[PDB]
């Protein structure tokens, strides 16, 4: 039985790859179970640390996980933060890859309010996909609540004391996942709150077609790639998105891609749109969602 930071049992490996290991496990003073993250200490670019900055900034956060330690021992930097559930990603693939609209209109509201608290803490996401938002673990009472992980992309988009907005800028270098990317982000901009909102309508999408039509483009490099998908998004009008789905989702994307770079979304008003599909469908947000159906 292998300890960390004077009280955390190390339990069944997670996950593995170039960031590090991850371990499920469990806090010993008071039996809370745990996710451990071991990053290598001599790594070409150190996230872990900076990561545990961001949690502390966000600890206290409604369905953020909490971070209970940070520190360096053995080979490796050491991160402990509450334990979730399933990835949306993990769910998608388990119902098929694809959600019905019931369940994506909650888990819309939701991811919004997440980003809206992030924003809330002066932080920009920057990496936004359905990987990083988790469900709970069962039985508690936010088993089948979103949560929001992973905050090694996030950034600092207004002065935390004065509120003074980050500069606008363009000619930047292609930051985050290209098929959930704003097409600002696409242009070299400075990433802002905008650009989280239109990512976050991306994934509401892939989660209602199953796919997004600008997967699977062909290009001899990937700034070609980038470049190609950037373009297609740019064509794509919305309601070709909405396609058989409910108009609000071609008009919540269409609002979040017209907002100026410093600008406050509208977060009530985005969960209030959504939310008014159920209305239209007779259906109501009761917390039954397709994955319960496993």
């Amino acid at each position: 039985s292998t300890i960390v930071g004077l009280h955390y049992k190390i339990g069944k490996k997670i996950g593995e790859g170039s960031f590090g290991v991850l371990f499920e496990g469990t806090n010993m003073i008071n039996g809370v179970p745990v996710a451990i993250k071991f990053e290598p200490r001599k790594t070409e670019a150190p996230q872990l640390r900076d990561e545990y900055k961001t949690y502390k900034i966000l600890n206290g956060t409604p369905n953020i996980p909490y971070a209970y330690y940070f520190g360096q021992e053995g080979l490796h930097n050491i991160l402990v933060i509450d334990l979730l559930g399933p990835s949306l990603e993990d769910l998608f693939d388990w119902c098929g890859r694809k959600f019905s609209v019931k369940t994506v209109v909650q888990v819309a509201v939701q991811m919004i309010t997440l980003i809206e608290d992030l924003h809330a803490h002066d932080l920009i996401y920057r990496d936004i996909k359905p990987d990083n938002f988790l469900i709970g673990r069962p039985g508690q009472p936010d088993a089948n609540n979103i949560h929001l992980i992973d905050f090694g992309m996030a950034k600092q988009y207004r002065d935390p004391k004065t509120k003074q907005h980050i500069p606008y800028r363009e000619k930047k270098s292609l930051s985050g996942t290209a098929r959930y990317m704003s097409i600002n982000t696409h242009l070299g901009r400075e990433q802002s709150r905008r650009d989280d909102m239109e990512a976050l309508g991306h994934v509401f999408f892939y989660f209602l077609r199953g796919h997004l039509p600008w997967q699977g483009l062909k290009a001899p490099n990937n700034k070609q790639k980038y470049e190609k998908i950037g373009e297609k998004k740019r064509s794509t009008n919305v309601y070709d998105l909405a396609q058989g789905l409910p108009v609000q989702f071609g008009r919540y994307l269409e609002i979040v891609r017209s907002l100026s770079f410093e600008e406050c979304p509208d977060y009530e008003g985005y969960r209030k749109l959504l939310l008014s599909v159920l209305d239209d469908l007779g259906e109501t947000a009761d917390g039954q969602y397709d994955w319960m159906k496993l």
